[PDB]
Protein backbone atom coordinates (compact mmCIF):
# COMPACT_ATOMS: atom_id res chain seq x y z
CA UNK A 1 0.00 0.00 0.00
CA UNK A 2 1.34 3.09 -1.33
CA UNK A 3 2.89 5.75 1.71
CA UNK A 4 0.49 8.42 0.71
CA UNK A 5 -2.84 8.88 -1.62
CA UNK A 6 -5.76 11.44 -2.11
CA UNK A 7 -8.39 9.00 -0.41
CA UNK A 8 -7.79 6.19 1.94
CA UNK A 9 -10.83 3.86 1.68
CA UNK A 10 -11.16 1.29 4.39
CA UNK A 11 -13.73 -1.91 3.28
CA UNK A 12 -14.04 -3.74 0.03
CA UNK A 13 -17.61 -4.49 -0.27
CA UNK A 14 -19.84 -3.06 -2.51
CA UNK A 15 -19.43 0.54 -1.42
CA UNK A 16 -15.48 0.56 -0.88
CA UNK A 17 -15.14 -1.31 -4.25
CA UNK A 18 -17.41 1.67 -6.07
CA UNK A 19 -15.38 4.66 -4.15
CA UNK A 20 -12.13 3.09 -5.68
CA UNK A 21 -13.52 3.05 -9.18
CA UNK A 22 -15.34 6.21 -9.28
CA UNK A 23 -12.26 7.70 -7.68
CA UNK A 24 -9.94 6.71 -10.41
CA UNK A 25 -12.40 7.76 -12.68
CA UNK A 26 -12.48 11.32 -11.31
CA UNK A 27 -8.09 11.08 -11.79
CA UNK A 28 -7.41 10.89 -7.74
CA UNK A 29 -5.08 8.77 -6.26
CA UNK A 30 -7.22 5.81 -4.49
CA UNK A 31 -6.08 2.64 -2.10
CA UNK A 32 -8.62 0.38 -0.51
CA UNK A 33 -7.48 -1.58 2.38
CA UNK A 34 -9.36 -4.86 3.54
CA UNK A 35 -9.37 -7.14 6.23
CA UNK A 36 -10.62 -10.20 4.05
CA UNK A 37 -8.58 -12.20 1.33
CA UNK A 38 -10.58 -11.22 -1.06
CA UNK A 39 -13.82 -8.92 -2.39
CA UNK A 40 -16.87 -8.80 -0.92
CA UNK A 41 -17.37 -7.62 1.94
CA UNK A 42 -20.84 -9.20 3.41
CA UNK A 43 -20.71 -11.96 0.53
CA UNK A 44 -17.32 -12.86 0.88
CA UNK A 45 -17.88 -13.16 5.39
CA UNK A 46 -21.44 -14.38 5.12
CA UNK A 47 -21.00 -18.28 3.48
CA UNK A 48 -23.35 -20.05 5.94
CA UNK A 49 -25.97 -22.39 3.93
CA UNK A 50 -28.88 -20.90 2.90
CA UNK A 51 -27.49 -17.02 3.06
CA UNK A 52 -29.33 -15.17 0.31
CA UNK A 53 -30.48 -11.56 -0.45
CA UNK A 54 -34.12 -10.61 0.40
CA UNK A 55 -34.05 -7.90 -2.55
CA UNK A 56 -34.74 -9.05 -5.55
CA UNK A 57 -31.57 -9.85 -7.73
CA UNK A 58 -32.59 -7.63 -10.07
CA UNK A 59 -32.97 -4.21 -7.95
CA UNK A 60 -29.84 -5.85 -5.62
CA UNK A 61 -27.14 -4.60 -8.35
CA UNK A 62 -24.51 -1.94 -9.61
CA UNK A 63 -26.27 0.78 -11.61
CA UNK A 64 -23.30 2.73 -12.43
CA UNK A 65 -22.22 1.11 -15.44
CA UNK A 66 -24.66 0.17 -18.37
CA UNK A 67 -21.92 -2.93 -19.70
CA UNK A 68 -21.88 -4.57 -16.47
CA UNK A 69 -26.33 -4.05 -16.50
CA UNK A 70 -26.58 -5.66 -20.10
CA UNK A 71 -23.70 -8.28 -19.40
CA UNK A 72 -24.92 -10.04 -16.16
CA UNK A 73 -27.56 -12.53 -16.19
CA UNK A 74 -29.05 -12.88 -12.45
CA UNK A 75 -31.19 -16.70 -12.39
CA UNK A 76 -33.47 -16.69 -9.17
CA UNK A 77 -35.69 -13.55 -7.91
CA UNK A 78 -33.45 -13.62 -4.98
CA UNK A 79 -29.60 -14.30 -5.38
CA UNK A 80 -28.02 -17.00 -2.85
CA UNK A 81 -24.66 -15.49 -1.43
CA UNK A 82 -22.46 -17.66 -3.68
CA UNK A 83 -24.28 -15.87 -6.78
CA UNK A 84 -23.54 -12.73 -5.29
CA UNK A 85 -20.07 -13.24 -4.87
CA UNK A 86 -19.58 -14.31 -8.45
CA UNK A 87 -21.24 -10.70 -9.52
CA UNK A 88 -18.69 -9.33 -7.76
CA UNK A 89 -15.58 -10.82 -8.50
CA UNK A 90 -17.12 -10.02 -12.10
CA UNK A 91 -17.51 -6.42 -11.58
CA UNK A 92 -13.94 -6.38 -9.69
CA UNK A 93 -12.19 -7.95 -12.38
CA UNK A 94 -14.26 -5.93 -15.37
CA UNK A 95 -12.35 -2.70 -13.96
CA UNK A 96 -9.25 -3.81 -13.24
CA UNK A 97 -9.86 -3.35 -8.60
CA UNK A 98 -7.74 -5.57 -6.95
CA UNK A 99 -4.58 -3.68 -7.83
CA UNK A 100 -6.05 -0.44 -6.03
CA UNK A 101 -6.71 -2.89 -3.19
CA UNK A 102 -4.67 -4.40 0.10
CA UNK A 103 -5.81 -7.38 1.51
CA UNK A 104 -5.15 -9.39 5.25
CA UNK A 105 -4.86 -6.04 6.27
CA UNK A 106 -7.05 -4.67 9.22
CA UNK A 107 -6.85 -0.95 9.96
CA UNK A 108 -6.08 0.03 13.44
CA UNK A 109 -6.05 3.62 14.07
CA UNK A 110 -6.17 6.98 12.36
CA UNK A 111 -5.69 10.77 13.28
CA UNK A 112 -6.13 13.47 11.33
CA UNK A 113 -2.99 16.07 11.15
CA UNK A 114 -4.50 19.73 12.03
CA UNK A 115 -1.37 21.25 10.25
CA UNK A 116 -1.45 19.36 7.26
CA UNK A 117 -5.11 19.08 6.87
CA UNK A 118 -4.51 14.72 6.41
CA UNK A 119 -5.18 11.62 7.99
CA UNK A 120 -2.52 9.21 8.90
CA UNK A 121 -3.77 5.67 8.90
CA UNK A 122 -2.24 2.51 10.57
CA UNK A 123 -2.90 -1.03 10.26
CA UNK A 124 -2.23 -4.08 12.21
CA UNK A 125 0.88 -4.75 9.76
CA UNK A 126 2.42 -1.66 10.55
CA UNK A 127 1.87 0.29 7.06
CA UNK A 128 1.23 3.68 7.93
CA UNK A 129 -0.03 5.70 4.90
CA UNK A 130 -1.12 9.74 4.81
CA UNK A 131 -4.08 10.71 3.15
CA UNK A 132 -6.29 14.01 2.31
CA UNK A 133 -9.52 12.39 2.32
CA UNK A 134 -10.31 9.01 4.37
CA UNK A 135 -13.60 7.06 3.30
CA UNK A 136 -14.93 4.57 6.06
CA UNK A 137 -17.08 1.65 3.73
CA UNK A 138 -16.38 -0.58 6.46
CA UNK A 139 -19.66 -1.40 6.67
CA UNK A 140 -23.51 -1.70 9.10
CA UNK A 141 -23.34 -5.18 9.58
CA UNK A 142 -19.56 -6.39 9.73
CA UNK A 143 -18.77 -7.30 13.48
CA UNK A 144 -20.06 -10.53 14.50
CA UNK A 145 -21.47 -9.87 17.78
CA UNK A 146 -21.28 -13.05 20.42
CA UNK A 147 -24.48 -13.64 22.51
CA UNK A 148 -24.47 -12.88 26.61
CA UNK A 149 -23.84 -15.51 28.38
CA UNK A 150 -20.61 -17.30 29.93
CA UNK A 151 -19.00 -21.27 29.29
CA UNK A 152 -18.75 -20.45 25.30
CA UNK A 153 -15.27 -21.07 25.63
CA UNK A 154 -15.98 -24.34 27.47
CA UNK A 155 -17.62 -25.95 25.09
CA UNK A 156 -16.12 -28.86 24.05
CA UNK A 157 -17.76 -29.68 20.23
CA UNK A 158 -17.75 -27.44 16.46
CA UNK A 159 -18.47 -23.46 17.16
CA UNK A 160 -19.91 -21.27 14.48
CA UNK A 161 -20.91 -17.68 13.88
CA UNK A 162 -22.35 -17.30 10.84
CA UNK A 163 -21.27 -14.18 10.25
CA UNK A 164 -17.42 -15.85 10.06
CA UNK A 165 -18.59 -18.88 8.56
CA UNK A 166 -15.71 -21.63 7.20
CA UNK A 167 -14.38 -21.08 3.49
CA UNK A 168 -15.59 -24.72 3.08
CA UNK A 169 -18.60 -26.95 3.37
CA UNK A 170 -18.81 -27.62 6.87
CA UNK A 171 -20.85 -31.58 7.39
CA UNK A 172 -23.03 -31.34 9.93
CA UNK A 173 -24.49 -35.21 9.26
CA UNK A 174 -25.99 -37.24 12.18
CA UNK A 175 -24.86 -34.42 14.62
CA UNK A 176 -26.91 -33.16 17.71
CA UNK A 177 -27.17 -29.37 16.47
CA UNK A 178 -27.81 -25.97 17.88
CA UNK A 179 -28.75 -22.98 16.59
CA UNK A 180 -29.10 -19.77 18.72
CA UNK A 181 -30.73 -16.67 17.27
CA UNK A 182 -33.72 -16.43 14.95
CA UNK A 183 -33.01 -13.25 12.82
CA UNK A 184 -32.80 -13.61 9.14
CA UNK A 185 -28.91 -15.43 9.64
CA UNK A 186 -30.91 -18.38 11.66
CA UNK A 187 -34.32 -18.17 9.71
CA UNK A 188 -31.98 -19.04 6.40
CA UNK A 189 -29.27 -21.45 7.92
CA UNK A 190 -31.41 -23.57 9.88
CA UNK A 191 -33.85 -24.96 7.48
CA UNK A 192 -30.32 -25.97 5.56
CA UNK A 193 -28.63 -27.67 8.77
CA UNK A 194 -32.15 -29.60 9.71
CA UNK A 195 -31.14 -31.41 5.71
CA UNK A 196 -28.20 -33.19 7.91
CA UNK A 197 -28.25 -32.95 11.60
CA UNK A 198 -29.47 -35.82 13.45
CA UNK A 199 -31.58 -33.67 15.81
CA UNK A 200 -31.45 -29.62 15.48
CA UNK A 201 -32.40 -27.40 18.14
CA UNK A 202 -33.60 -24.10 17.88
CA UNK A 203 -32.94 -21.77 20.67
CA UNK A 204 -35.37 -18.61 19.62
CA UNK A 205 -35.45 -15.70 22.30
CA UNK A 206 -37.93 -13.06 20.86
CA UNK A 207 -39.66 -14.60 17.84
CA UNK A 208 -39.01 -12.19 14.58
CA UNK A 209 -41.72 -11.97 12.22
CA UNK A 210 -41.08 -14.11 9.12
CA UNK A 211 -43.12 -13.98 5.34
CA UNK A 212 -42.68 -16.24 2.45
CA UNK A 213 -40.02 -15.64 0.11
CA UNK A 214 -41.62 -17.54 -3.01
CA UNK A 215 -38.33 -17.52 -4.77
CA UNK A 216 -38.75 -18.45 -8.28
CA UNK A 217 -36.52 -18.92 -11.54
CA UNK A 218 -36.45 -15.43 -13.14
CA UNK A 219 -37.80 -15.64 -16.62
CA UNK A 220 -35.29 -15.09 -19.13
CA UNK A 221 -37.54 -13.05 -21.26
CA UNK A 222 -38.19 -11.11 -18.29
CA UNK A 223 -34.26 -9.92 -17.93
CA UNK A 224 -34.06 -9.52 -21.67
CA UNK A 225 -37.16 -7.55 -21.43
CA UNK A 226 -36.09 -5.57 -18.39
CA UNK A 227 -32.09 -5.32 -20.25
CA UNK A 228 -34.12 -2.78 -22.75
CA UNK A 229 -34.98 -0.23 -20.33
CA UNK A 230 -32.76 -1.02 -17.26
CA UNK A 231 -31.17 2.42 -16.84
CA UNK A 232 -34.64 3.85 -16.92
CA UNK A 233 -35.60 1.01 -14.65
CA UNK A 234 -32.95 1.98 -12.34
CA UNK A 235 -34.04 5.38 -12.27
CA UNK A 236 -37.58 4.40 -11.12
CA UNK A 237 -36.05 2.69 -8.20
CA UNK A 238 -34.26 5.86 -7.19
CA UNK A 239 -36.85 8.08 -6.59
CA UNK A 240 -38.82 6.06 -4.10
CA UNK A 241 -38.65 5.73 -0.19
CA UNK A 242 -37.17 1.98 -0.23
CA UNK A 243 -34.81 1.82 -3.41
CA UNK A 244 -36.77 -0.95 -5.30
CA UNK A 245 -40.51 -1.40 -7.22
CA UNK A 246 -42.38 -1.74 -3.99
CA UNK A 247 -46.05 -0.74 -4.44
CA UNK A 248 -46.96 2.43 -1.85
CA UNK A 249 -50.07 1.79 -0.42
CA UNK A 250 -52.60 4.89 -0.74
CA UNK A 251 -55.08 3.56 2.32
CA UNK A 252 -54.53 3.46 5.73
CA UNK A 253 -54.39 -0.10 7.59
CA UNK A 254 -57.37 1.66 9.72
CA UNK A 255 -59.55 2.92 7.16
CA UNK A 256 -60.86 -0.57 5.63
CA UNK A 257 -63.25 -3.21 6.66
CA UNK A 258 -61.66 -6.53 7.91
CA UNK A 259 -62.59 -8.75 4.94
CA UNK A 260 -60.44 -6.24 2.74
CA UNK A 261 -57.78 -6.14 4.93
CA UNK A 262 -57.29 -9.89 4.75
CA UNK A 263 -58.04 -9.98 1.27
CA UNK A 264 -55.37 -7.04 0.36
CA UNK A 265 -52.72 -9.10 2.86
CA UNK A 266 -53.53 -12.47 1.41
CA UNK A 267 -52.49 -11.29 -1.91
CA UNK A 268 -49.04 -10.33 -0.63
CA UNK A 269 -48.76 -13.46 1.16
CA UNK A 270 -49.57 -15.49 -2.07
CA UNK A 271 -47.16 -12.83 -3.68
CA UNK A 272 -44.11 -13.30 -1.66
CA UNK A 273 -41.29 -10.76 -0.17
CA UNK A 274 -41.22 -7.47 1.92
CA UNK A 275 -43.04 -5.37 -0.03
CA UNK A 276 -45.94 -5.95 2.57
CA UNK A 277 -44.23 -2.97 4.28
CA UNK A 278 -45.69 -0.94 2.33
CA UNK A 279 -49.49 -2.33 1.84
CA UNK A 280 -51.10 0.35 3.41
CA UNK A 281 -49.39 3.70 4.18
CA UNK A 282 -49.35 4.01 8.39
CA UNK A 283 -47.97 0.49 9.22
CA UNK A 284 -45.07 2.01 10.50
CA UNK A 285 -47.01 5.43 11.80
CA UNK A 286 -49.45 4.02 14.28
CA UNK A 287 -49.83 1.68 16.33
CA UNK A 288 -53.64 0.33 15.67
CA UNK A 289 -53.12 0.30 12.15
CA UNK A 290 -49.33 -1.90 12.66
CA UNK A 291 -51.52 -3.87 14.55
CA UNK A 292 -54.17 -5.93 12.53
CA UNK A 293 -51.79 -6.37 9.85
CA UNK A 294 -49.30 -7.41 12.80
CA UNK A 295 -52.27 -9.64 13.55
CA UNK A 296 -52.94 -10.94 10.27
CA UNK A 297 -49.31 -12.21 10.04
CA UNK A 298 -49.41 -13.87 13.54
CA UNK A 299 -52.80 -16.31 12.13
CA UNK A 300 -50.76 -17.26 9.48
CA UNK A 301 -47.87 -18.13 11.41
CA UNK A 302 -50.07 -20.50 13.45
CA UNK A 303 -51.79 -21.98 10.55
CA UNK A 304 -48.27 -22.90 9.65
CA UNK A 305 -47.34 -25.33 11.92
CA UNK A 306 -49.53 -28.72 12.82
CA UNK A 307 -48.56 -28.85 16.74
CA UNK A 308 -50.71 -25.78 17.46
CA UNK A 309 -48.45 -25.72 20.75
CA UNK A 310 -45.46 -24.99 18.99
CA UNK A 311 -47.21 -22.79 16.77
CA UNK A 312 -48.09 -20.36 19.35
CA UNK A 313 -43.85 -20.30 20.59
CA UNK A 314 -43.42 -19.04 17.30
CA UNK A 315 -45.99 -15.94 16.71
CA UNK A 316 -44.12 -12.62 17.36
CA UNK A 317 -45.46 -10.84 20.92
CA UNK A 318 -44.44 -7.21 22.27
CA UNK A 319 -43.50 -5.51 19.50
CA UNK A 320 -44.86 -3.82 16.36
CA UNK A 321 -44.77 -5.30 12.80
CA UNK A 322 -41.66 -4.00 11.18
CA UNK A 323 -39.70 -2.74 13.81
CA UNK A 324 -37.25 -5.63 13.94
CA UNK A 325 -36.03 -5.80 10.18
CA UNK A 326 -38.99 -7.98 8.13
CA UNK A 327 -37.67 -11.46 7.35
CA UNK A 328 -38.58 -13.39 3.97
CA UNK A 329 -38.35 -17.37 5.03
CA UNK A 330 -37.47 -20.66 2.68
CA UNK A 331 -39.57 -23.67 4.35
CA UNK A 332 -38.42 -22.39 8.05
CA UNK A 333 -41.90 -22.76 9.41
CA UNK A 334 -42.92 -25.53 7.58
CA UNK A 335 -39.65 -27.20 9.58
CA UNK A 336 -40.77 -27.48 12.57
CA UNK A 337 -43.42 -29.84 11.45
CA UNK A 338 -40.62 -32.31 11.32
CA UNK A 339 -39.47 -34.79 13.65
CA UNK A 340 -35.80 -34.36 14.12
CA UNK A 341 -36.38 -30.01 14.96
CA UNK A 342 -36.94 -28.68 17.90
CA UNK A 343 -38.38 -24.87 19.09
CA UNK A 344 -36.58 -24.32 22.43
CA UNK A 345 -38.59 -21.10 24.08
CA UNK A 346 -35.91 -19.33 26.04
CA UNK A 347 -38.27 -16.47 26.88
CA UNK A 348 -40.17 -19.20 28.95
CA UNK A 349 -36.62 -20.55 29.86
CA UNK A 350 -33.89 -18.79 29.39
CA UNK A 351 -30.63 -19.82 28.69
CA UNK A 352 -28.27 -19.98 32.11
CA UNK A 353 -24.66 -21.46 30.50
CA UNK A 354 -23.35 -22.92 27.57
CA UNK A 355 -21.78 -26.50 29.07
CA UNK A 356 -19.20 -28.57 27.80
CA UNK A 357 -21.76 -30.78 26.53
CA UNK A 358 -24.24 -27.91 25.64
CA UNK A 359 -26.76 -25.24 26.82
CA UNK A 360 -28.11 -24.87 29.40
CA UNK A 361 -32.20 -23.36 29.94
CA UNK A 362 -33.69 -23.14 33.41
CA UNK A 363 -35.47 -25.88 32.58
CA UNK A 364 -33.05 -28.71 31.23
CA UNK A 365 -29.81 -29.58 29.48
CA UNK A 366 -29.39 -29.38 25.91
CA UNK A 367 -26.52 -32.06 24.52
CA UNK A 368 -24.78 -30.87 21.49
CA UNK A 369 -21.96 -31.56 18.74
CA UNK A 370 -22.04 -28.66 16.93
CA UNK A 371 -23.24 -24.81 18.08
CA UNK A 372 -24.07 -22.38 15.29
CA UNK A 373 -24.55 -18.31 16.43
CA UNK A 374 -26.66 -16.79 14.87
CA UNK A 375 -26.33 -13.88 16.89
CA UNK A 376 -25.98 -10.76 14.56
CA UNK A 377 -23.74 -7.93 14.53
CA UNK A 378 -22.57 -5.05 16.41
CA UNK A 379 -24.26 -2.93 13.92
CA UNK A 380 -23.86 0.24 12.51
CA UNK A 381 -21.13 1.79 14.85
CA UNK A 382 -19.35 -1.58 15.34
CA UNK A 383 -16.67 -1.65 12.89
CA UNK A 384 -15.67 2.20 13.41
CA UNK A 385 -15.57 1.78 17.11
CA UNK A 386 -12.90 -0.98 16.21
CA UNK A 387 -10.57 1.52 15.05
CA UNK A 388 -8.54 3.87 17.24
CA UNK A 389 -10.33 7.27 15.37
CA UNK A 390 -9.22 10.77 16.30
CA UNK A 391 -10.07 14.39 15.33
CA UNK A 392 -9.26 17.67 16.21
CA UNK A 393 -7.84 17.95 19.38
CA UNK A 394 -7.31 14.23 20.05
CA UNK A 395 -11.42 13.80 20.37
CA UNK A 396 -11.61 9.98 19.96
CA UNK A 397 -14.74 9.39 17.69
CA UNK A 398 -15.83 6.66 19.94
CA UNK A 399 -15.91 8.66 22.69
CA UNK A 400 -17.87 11.22 21.22
CA UNK A 401 -20.30 8.68 19.63
CA UNK A 402 -20.77 7.14 23.24
CA UNK A 403 -24.44 8.54 23.56
CA UNK A 404 -24.94 6.99 19.81
CA UNK A 405 -24.13 8.30 16.86
CA UNK A 406 -23.46 11.95 15.80
CA UNK A 407 -23.17 12.94 12.41
CA UNK A 408 -24.33 15.54 9.42
CA UNK A 409 -26.47 13.69 6.86
CA UNK A 410 -24.78 10.42 8.50
CA UNK A 411 -21.69 10.96 6.10
CA UNK A 412 -19.74 13.13 8.20
CA UNK A 413 -18.95 14.46 11.90
CA UNK A 414 -18.00 17.72 13.14
CA UNK A 415 -14.27 17.71 14.73
CA UNK A 416 -13.18 15.08 12.17
CA UNK A 417 -12.85 16.95 8.98
CA UNK A 418 -11.99 15.08 5.41
CA UNK A 419 -13.64 11.51 6.66
CA UNK A 420 -17.12 9.82 5.55
CA UNK A 421 -19.16 7.23 6.54
CA UNK A 422 -20.72 5.15 3.56
CA UNK A 423 -24.60 4.52 4.28
CA UNK A 424 -23.75 4.71 8.08
CA UNK A 425 -25.97 6.18 11.10
CA UNK A 426 -28.05 9.24 10.30
CA UNK A 427 -29.09 8.28 6.88
CA UNK A 428 -31.24 5.72 4.98
CA UNK A 429 -28.69 2.72 5.24
CA UNK A 430 -29.98 -0.34 5.77
CA UNK A 431 -33.90 0.99 5.65
CA UNK A 432 -33.54 0.51 2.12
CA UNK A 433 -32.20 -2.06 -0.96
CA UNK A 434 -28.71 -0.94 -0.16
CA UNK A 435 -27.01 -0.87 -3.27
CA UNK A 436 -29.33 2.74 -3.87
CA UNK A 437 -28.22 4.04 -0.62
CA UNK A 438 -24.33 2.65 -1.21
CA UNK A 439 -24.54 4.42 -4.81
CA UNK A 440 -25.69 8.02 -3.81
CA UNK A 441 -23.25 7.93 -0.84
CA UNK A 442 -20.35 6.86 -2.81
CA UNK A 443 -21.08 9.88 -5.75
CA UNK A 444 -22.12 12.24 -3.27
CA UNK A 445 -18.52 11.89 -1.08
CA UNK A 446 -16.96 11.43 -4.29
CA UNK A 447 -18.06 14.32 -6.16
CA UNK A 448 -17.61 16.01 -2.71
CA UNK A 449 -14.05 15.19 -3.20
CA UNK A 450 -13.78 16.28 -6.64
CA UNK A 451 -15.37 19.32 -6.05
CA UNK A 452 -12.43 19.88 -3.27
CA UNK A 453 -9.27 18.96 -5.69
CA UNK A 454 -11.38 21.33 -8.35
CA UNK A 455 -11.72 24.77 -6.39
CA UNK A 456 -8.30 24.48 -4.30
CA UNK A 457 -9.63 23.55 -0.90
CA UNK A 458 -7.95 20.81 1.46
CA UNK A 459 -10.27 20.89 4.25
CA UNK A 460 -13.96 19.80 4.59
CA UNK A 461 -15.92 19.64 7.55
CA UNK A 462 -19.38 19.50 9.12
CA UNK A 463 -20.44 22.31 11.18
CA UNK A 464 -20.83 21.75 14.64
CA UNK A 465 -24.52 23.58 14.96
CA UNK A 466 -26.15 21.48 11.26
CA UNK A 467 -24.90 18.28 13.15
CA UNK A 468 -27.04 19.25 16.19
CA UNK A 469 -29.56 19.68 14.17
CA UNK A 470 -29.29 16.37 12.29
CA UNK A 471 -29.22 14.39 14.64
CA UNK A 472 -32.42 16.14 16.38
CA UNK A 473 -34.37 15.89 13.01
CA UNK A 474 -33.26 12.50 12.81
CA UNK A 475 -34.47 11.80 16.19
CA UNK A 476 -37.80 13.55 16.03
CA UNK A 477 -38.63 12.22 12.58
CA UNK A 478 -38.19 8.79 14.22
CA UNK A 479 -40.23 9.71 16.99
CA UNK A 480 -43.49 9.91 14.68
CA UNK A 481 -42.67 6.06 13.41
CA UNK A 482 -43.01 3.04 15.93
CA UNK A 483 -39.49 2.43 15.02
CA UNK A 484 -37.96 3.50 17.95
CA UNK A 485 -39.91 1.92 20.63
CA UNK A 486 -38.27 -1.71 19.65
CA UNK A 487 -35.53 -3.22 20.91
CA UNK A 488 -34.19 -4.02 17.62
CA UNK A 489 -30.09 -4.07 16.14
CA UNK A 490 -31.24 -0.58 14.73
CA UNK A 491 -31.71 0.73 18.22
CA UNK A 492 -28.03 -0.97 19.67
CA UNK A 493 -30.29 -3.14 21.64
CA UNK A 494 -27.99 -6.23 20.95
CA UNK A 495 -25.34 -5.14 21.73
CA UNK A 496 -24.71 -5.18 26.50
CA UNK A 497 -24.78 -1.78 27.55
CA UNK A 498 -24.52 -0.14 24.14
CA UNK A 499 -27.21 3.39 24.19
CA UNK A 500 -30.63 2.47 22.88
CA UNK A 501 -30.97 5.27 19.68
CA UNK A 502 -32.42 4.59 16.86
CA UNK A 503 -29.63 4.89 14.49
CA UNK A 504 -31.10 5.01 10.82
CA UNK A 505 -32.55 8.54 9.00
CA UNK A 506 -36.52 7.31 8.45
CA UNK A 507 -37.32 9.78 5.81
CA UNK A 508 -36.94 7.74 2.68
CA UNK A 509 -34.28 7.39 0.37
CA UNK A 510 -35.80 9.76 -2.16
CA UNK A 511 -36.34 12.66 0.08
CA UNK A 512 -32.43 11.90 1.84
CA UNK A 513 -31.14 12.14 -1.55
CA UNK A 514 -32.71 15.70 -2.64
CA UNK A 515 -31.64 16.97 0.79
CA UNK A 516 -28.18 15.83 -0.28
CA UNK A 517 -28.40 17.41 -3.55
CA UNK A 518 -30.26 20.70 -2.09
CA UNK A 519 -27.22 20.90 -0.04
CA UNK A 520 -24.11 20.08 -2.56
CA UNK A 521 -25.90 22.59 -5.11
CA UNK A 522 -25.44 25.45 -2.61
CA UNK A 523 -21.71 24.44 -2.52
CA UNK A 524 -22.34 22.14 0.46
CA UNK A 525 -24.07 23.98 2.95
CA UNK A 526 -24.02 22.84 6.64
CA UNK A 527 -19.56 21.96 5.84
CA UNK A 528 -16.70 24.55 6.58
CA UNK A 529 -14.61 24.04 3.53
CA UNK A 530 -10.83 25.91 3.25
C1 LIG B 1 -26.00 -11.68 5.87
C2 LIG B 1 -26.40 -10.32 5.30
C3 LIG B 1 -27.45 -10.20 4.38
C4 LIG B 1 -27.84 -8.95 3.89
N1 LIG B 1 -28.91 -8.86 2.99
C5 LIG B 1 -29.22 -7.63 2.51
C6 LIG B 1 -30.28 -7.53 1.64
O1 LIG B 1 -30.98 -8.51 1.36
N2 LIG B 1 -30.61 -6.28 1.20
C7 LIG B 1 -29.88 -5.14 1.49
O2 LIG B 1 -30.21 -4.07 0.99
N3 LIG B 1 -28.79 -5.22 2.33
C8 LIG B 1 -28.51 -6.46 2.90
N4 LIG B 1 -27.48 -6.55 3.78
C9 LIG B 1 -26.72 -5.30 4.17
C10 LIG B 1 -25.31 -5.19 3.61
O3 LIG B 1 -24.60 -4.54 4.64
C11 LIG B 1 -25.33 -4.31 2.36
O4 LIG B 1 -26.31 -4.73 1.45
C12 LIG B 1 -24.00 -4.23 1.64
O5 LIG B 1 -23.57 -5.55 1.34
C13 LIG B 1 -23.00 -3.49 2.53
O6 LIG B 1 -21.84 -3.24 1.79
P1 LIG B 1 -20.63 -2.36 2.33
O7 LIG B 1 -19.43 -2.29 1.37
O8 LIG B 1 -21.11 -1.06 2.84
O9 LIG B 1 -20.14 -3.12 3.68
P2 LIG B 1 -19.55 -4.65 3.81
O10 LIG B 1 -20.04 -5.60 2.75
O11 LIG B 1 -19.87 -5.13 5.22
O12 LIG B 1 -18.00 -4.40 3.64
C14 LIG B 1 -17.18 -3.86 4.66
C15 LIG B 1 -15.82 -4.51 4.60
O13 LIG B 1 -14.89 -3.77 5.38
C16 LIG B 1 -14.06 -4.62 6.08
N5 LIG B 1 -13.58 -3.90 7.28
C17 LIG B 1 -14.26 -3.44 8.37
N6 LIG B 1 -13.39 -2.83 9.21
C18 LIG B 1 -12.17 -2.88 8.66
C19 LIG B 1 -10.91 -2.43 9.09
N7 LIG B 1 -10.78 -1.87 10.30
N8 LIG B 1 -9.81 -2.65 8.28
C20 LIG B 1 -9.94 -3.29 7.05
N9 LIG B 1 -11.19 -3.75 6.64
C21 LIG B 1 -12.27 -3.53 7.44
C22 LIG B 1 -14.86 -5.88 6.28
O14 LIG B 1 -14.01 -6.99 6.29
C23 LIG B 1 -15.81 -5.93 5.07
O15 LIG B 1 -15.27 -6.73 4.03
C24 LIG B 1 -27.13 -7.80 4.28
C25 LIG B 1 -26.07 -7.93 5.17
C26 LIG B 1 -25.74 -9.17 5.72
C27 LIG B 1 -24.58 -9.26 6.72
N1 LIG C 1 -31.15 -10.86 3.23
C1 LIG C 1 -31.22 -11.60 4.36
O1 LIG C 1 -32.09 -12.44 4.40
C2 LIG C 1 -30.33 -11.47 5.54
C3 LIG C 1 -29.71 -12.59 6.17
C4 LIG C 1 -28.88 -12.36 7.31
C5 LIG C 1 -28.67 -11.04 7.74
N2 LIG C 1 -29.25 -9.97 7.10
C6 LIG C 1 -29.06 -8.57 7.57
O2 LIG C 1 -28.32 -8.66 8.82
C7 LIG C 1 -29.22 -8.27 9.91
C8 LIG C 1 -28.92 -9.13 11.16
O3 LIG C 1 -29.46 -10.43 10.88
P1 LIG C 1 -29.10 -11.56 11.97
O4 LIG C 1 -30.13 -12.72 11.92
O5 LIG C 1 -27.68 -12.01 11.73
O6 LIG C 1 -28.93 -10.95 13.46
P2 LIG C 1 -30.18 -10.27 14.27
O7 LIG C 1 -31.24 -9.81 13.36
O8 LIG C 1 -29.37 -9.09 15.02
O9 LIG C 1 -30.72 -11.43 15.16
C9 LIG C 1 -29.80 -11.90 16.15
C10 LIG C 1 -30.60 -13.06 16.78
O10 LIG C 1 -29.81 -13.65 17.83
C11 LIG C 1 -30.59 -13.65 19.04
N3 LIG C 1 -29.73 -13.21 20.16
C12 LIG C 1 -28.90 -12.10 20.15
N4 LIG C 1 -28.31 -11.98 21.34
C13 LIG C 1 -28.74 -13.00 22.18
C14 LIG C 1 -28.47 -13.33 23.53
N5 LIG C 1 -27.58 -12.53 24.28
N6 LIG C 1 -29.09 -14.43 24.04
C15 LIG C 1 -29.95 -15.13 23.27
N7 LIG C 1 -30.23 -14.82 21.99
C16 LIG C 1 -29.64 -13.80 21.42
C17 LIG C 1 -31.57 -12.42 18.89
O11 LIG C 1 -32.64 -12.62 19.85
P3 LIG C 1 -33.60 -11.31 20.21
O12 LIG C 1 -34.25 -10.74 18.83
O13 LIG C 1 -34.76 -11.64 21.12
O14 LIG C 1 -32.57 -10.12 20.55
C18 LIG C 1 -31.95 -12.69 17.43
O15 LIG C 1 -32.78 -13.84 17.44
C19 LIG C 1 -30.61 -8.56 9.35
O16 LIG C 1 -31.62 -7.92 10.11
C20 LIG C 1 -30.47 -7.99 7.93
O17 LIG C 1 -30.34 -6.59 7.95
C21 LIG C 1 -30.08 -10.17 6.05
Amino acid sequence: PPEEVDVLVVGAGFSGLYALYRLRELGRSVHVIETAGDVGGVWYWNRYPGARCAIESIEYCYSFSEEVLQEWNWTERYASQPEILRYINFVADKFDLRSGITFHTTVTAAAFDEATNTWTVDTNHGDRIRARYLIMASGQLSVPQLPNFPGLKDFAGNLYHTGNWPHEPVDFSGQRVGVIGTGSSGIQVSPQIAKQAAELFVFQRTPHFAVPARNAPLDPEFLADLKKRYAEFREESRNTPGGTHRYQGPKSALEVSDEELVETLERYWQEGGPDILAAYRDILRDRDANERVAEFIRNKIRNTVRDPEVAERLVPKGYPFGTKRLILEIDYYEMFNRDNVHLVDTLSAPIETITPRGVRTSEREYELDSLVLATGFDALTGALFKIDIRGVGNVALKEKWAAGPRTYLGLSTAGFPNLFFIAGPGSPSALSNMLVSIEQHVEWVTDHIAYMFKNGLTRSEAVLEKEDEWVEHVNEIADETLYPMTASWYTGANVPGKPRVFMLYVGGFHRYRQICDEVAAKGYEGFVLT
